[PDB]
């Protein structure tokens, strides 16, 4: 009777009758989007009314909606006409995705493109990608997509392998028509193949690999009860999921002693974009947000065991939407289970003749999304001495182009003719913080050198400062791993048995930040990733970093806006969100399919326990 | 028949007659490090002459020698007279430990300390600590220990939770003489215990924790020869012991295809320090060089299995030289052994229709090590995609001092009245490159963004630069976090398929550096320490980047002097040294035992192969 439970088949088919029979489902209508509403702020009404939120899209062109409903008493709560031009288009739906490539092959632009570059149509994939918004003043309030084509000589070749540079296009997906085709010239097509399953790019497999076998005879240390809570030495949480964030962690908290201490209320990926740093007209428009237009939840991979997820796995199935209100389930979409993680703690003392070691664990949560050539692994870990960490795994097929004669300051060259444009891979972790309560507030913390003289003769000494952030207008804060820099959640009304406020540390990797113009579209549309740490003070309506309805809006949507309300965050409800990534300048040894590359976070205790945790860990 | 084989005991005590025949090894004299030289470039002699470099000290007070013997020949290459006064006293003897202690209990200085604290001296442990160069003139040309003290209620008490403040006292441990006793006030003894052990402190042990079971029932994947010759997943390396380094990674090579492809030469963490930042004068000169001056490896924990090393771990049980040249083996010193790594590679293609995941594996090679209250775990790893990678895991208990009524700028509290001075942890890793051969250059590459105008419009392009360092004198690199840099390794003269010398990429975690003022004695002895990069050419006598004598030894040798040569390092025979650390601000929940935190950093393939290395690894 949880009110975070996982969202049930039948509860998406009440969703869908609700709404039909209201009249707001016809013919021409498609779910765009499609979640349950986390309970509001306060547990005094008893029962939780379960409500949908639904993003409906209409493809005969009529105004969209946001809608509302309440499955458990089966009415429209609200129900929202959209301007689109003004606050944004729907996200992408996957029917969507076919629509570019067949409109295309029927447009003579497109096709004597092709024919002068002795390309059969048949054999021409073109990449959905989403639009942005430029110099286009026709686009405005117009629902469109851009497509980049790509060469598969048969079924099974790998498209990536054979870009078609020098051509784009842009297309209306409601009116159904080819706004534009860009041609800029004919570059040769990558020859090359890149299936990486094919023996003679593979050669003889390895037969130097003996097996590793990883057992829990008594099965795994953690329970799972009301289908999606969690316990786990000593946490407790409910894993959500979302079909535009993903998985979401919902009421992380710690038992010390008699009691359950909140550490982070909701914990999820809130927005994760892919800006392209090539300055070619034909991909120079190129930012796609995964999260935001594509929604990389209801691309989860079901997870196969001994593959994906190694060891005592306990799966979770979550239920999704498909674009007509019908339930679909993402069988094993979500993977649970525990490591050994090493150390956790050793010393061999001298004195006391005592040698102690103990093992460290980390609890697992976790799924892997597909969007096109991306393949992206989310993971949550949960350390025994406290520590909260998020781990994202970057892998699949490089986004391709030719590799240009003369050579190019923004592409790499993975093989003879293709190149592998630049580009990042932001995320924004939104952290709706609970230590020890709501009652919270952030403090940078910097290391202090000092200088030789009185106080400090020898000059050896260092220490540290703490800079409260008090207001939202003050909160937009950029690393400095120089200095170590390092923000500090607290409770200034919760303090340990050394009258200090209890806390957690969050540390960053310091990773590079949007590297796009300040001027440019993405870094309107993307603000977020400008910077590394914002603080906002929580309001039910600020959801991500980005705004509601990212595709195609012109910008200044989500964090920008919220921090502008300047409000009150030393001692309040807040929410942290942090933006971290990886800049891609892609290798040959990316291609033909990329080893995973990695990038996260992670937040440790700082002052939250009154002595270390985990002394009460077994030898085993 | 390898000439990177393990030293044995034989050679050990071959060298003992040498030294003795010699008349260089009398009663007086003792064994303060003992290691075997490695062989000189090129295949000069015929056959491979084995050697061995010893530090010889003397108890009376006579100088003490550096020689060098051959213990195929059975003679003495040479041997020199050291002048500690001016290059350095020899690392401190284990034998040493005890004598501060022991002095101090009969000084009626120290006598009456105690008692001013009611403290009984039976019960109290001095911490023999490394005196470094300050202004204390009689200390010139004198072996000194400087002593901090801590009480120990009983046999198996954590003397570390009571620590005396206030008081310090410096021994010469050669002329047994206290030469001066320190009292600044009496200060409260922290009263709680810290017994990690004591039910008491740990409350009833936990019964949640289920079994993991990591076997490989065919063996593991990699072969050992030659004793200490390792091959796996196309890895070939050999993996040598020193008492003053540890663990030293030999020959690290690539099999590609059908050639064995060299990366680095050698790998080892040359030198380790841990500065305080207290101005107390109690502790401030406080600075431990655990490599150096105490030699790390000499410590080096017996792992035990299940406890230290899970899974399937095969064992190596190094030999070193006792202080008489007597052969000691450190039993299960090193843990080898392979685990799996998540997923390597993965892509679901909505066009092909093909499905493929790979998982990740590494191979791993560690050694513990304890020095008085710390305990460092050094693991190198391996991985399929060619990566290659270090890191350091901190642990132990933290070094305390009284925590000052008004509070403190450079301590935090850890229990009542109970503090721990900040401090770093810092190392520097010494890569005696090969990438390809000894041809070697190295490039400093940052991210570029690019202004909004002509040939990028749209204010989206983003570039990089590459800086080839060309001579030793601007080798001293320093970090740059926001502008993602990192350093190629490259071969000039060795190209991939693509027309490009291959290399490797350093990636560091960019953590703050020595945080002393540069006019410091630290600044000056740990010169390494401010800089995150140093790239020397190479040179047989440039071993640490501290010199040879880094106990009780100013500024003067080590990198800042290899540097001055100015040589040129562009395509040629190359030391790259990295130095990378922790900055502690100890936490409440560090305390009484805490858990395990790490750094490091790593290298990765950059167009060293002509594509992805891990095309051949089996689904199964
Ligand atoms: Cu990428
Ligand atoms: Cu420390």
């Amino acid at each position: 009777a949880s009110p975070f439970r996982l969202a049930s088949a039948g509860e998406i088919s009440e969703v869908q009758g609700i709404l039909r029979t209201a009249g707001l489902l016809g013919p021409e209508k498609r779910i765009a989007y499609l979640g349950v509403l986390d309970p509001a702020r306060g547990a005094g009404s008893e029962a939780e009314d379960r409500r949908f939120r639904v993003f409906i899209h209409d493809v005969s062109g009529a105004r969209p909606q946001e809608v509302t409903v309440s499955v458990t008493n089966g009415t429209v709560i609200s129900a929202v006409e959209l301007d689109t031009a003004a606050t944004g288009e729907l996200p992408v739906l996957e029917e969507e995705f076919e629509v570019v490539e067949q409109l295309l092959a029927t447009d003579e632009r497109w096709l004597k493109a092709l024919a002068a570059r002795n390309l059969d149509v048949s054999k021409v994939r073109v990449a959905p990608l989403s639009a942005g918004v430029f110099e286009y003043a026709e686009e405005r309030g117009r629902r469109i997509l851009r497509g980049l084509a790509f060469v598969q000589d048969f079924p099974e070749d790998s498209a990536w392998a054979h870009p078609v540079d020098g051509l784009v296009a842009y297309v209306d997906v409601v009116s159904k028509e080819v706004t534009r085709v860009i041609d800029t010239g004919v570059f040769p097509v990558p020859a090359e193949h890149g299936n990486y399953t094919d023996p003679e790019l593979t050669g003889p497999l390895r037969t130097t690999q003996k097996p590793i076998s990883i057992t829990q005879p008594e099965g795994p240390s953690f329970t799972v009860t009301g289908g999606n809570h969690i316990e786990w030495e000593k946490w407790s949480l409910d894993v959500g999921f979302d079909v535009r964030e993903g998985v979401v962690l919902h009421n992380i908290a710690f038992r010390d002693g008699d009691r359950l201490r909140p550490i982070i209320n909701r914990a999820s990926i809130a927005e994760m974009v892919v800006p392209y740093g090539d300055p070619s007209p034909i991909r120079s428009w190129q930012n796609y947000f995964a999260t935001g237009e594509y929604l990389v939840g209801q691309y989860a991979n079901s997870l196969e065991l001994g593959c994906d997820c190694l060891g005592d796995i306990t799966y979770l199935s979550p239920v999704i939407s498909d674009a007509f209100g019908n339930p679909r389930e993402i069988r094993n979409g979500i993977c649970m289970h525990e490591e050994d993680w090493g150390i956790l703690a050793k010393h061999s003392d001298l004195w006391s003749g005592i040698n102690y070691t103990r093992r460290n664990r980390r609890m697992v949560i976790s799924f892997f999304t597909t969007i096109g050539n991306y393949d992206y692994g989310f993971y949550w870990y949960l350390y025994l001495d406290g520590t909260i960490e998020f781990e994202a795994k970057a892998t699949g097929v490089v986004f391709t182009s030719a590799f240009p004669e003369g050579g190019s300051d923004n592409i790499s060259q993975l093989a003879p003719g293709l190149g592998a444009p630049f580009h990042q891979h932001i995320f924004s972790a939104r952290l709706d913080m609970a230590i020890d309560g709501f009652t919270n507030r952030v403090e940078e913390e910097d290391v202090v050198r000092q200088t030789m003289g009185p106080g400090n003769e020898r000059g050896n000494a260092f220490s540290r400062k703490r800079t409260v952030l008090t207001r939202e207008s003050e909160a937009v804060r950029e690393a400095d791993a120089r200095t170590g820099r390092t923000w500090i959640i607290s409770n200034p009304e919760s303090k340990n048995r050394l009258n200090e406020p209890v806390g957690y540390k969050l540390h960053a990797h310091n990773q590079p930040t949007l590297l796009a113009d300040p001027g440019s579209s993405i870094a309107r549309r993307a603000a977020f990733a400008t910077k590394d740490l914002w603080v906002t003070r929580y309001a039910d309506d600020e959801r991500y970093p980005t705004g509601d309805f990212v595709n195609q809006h012109s910008g200044g949507a989500g964090l920008p806006s919220y921090i502008a309300q300047d409000r009150d965050i030393d001692g309040q409800d807040i929410v942290v969100w942090h933006t971290f990534g990886l800049t891609h300048f892609p290798r040959v040894e990316d291609w033909p399919i990329m080893p995973v590359d990695t990038v996260g976070f992670k937040l440790r205790p700082e002052g939250f326990f009154d002595r270390s945790p985990v002394l009460d860990v077994p030898a085993n």
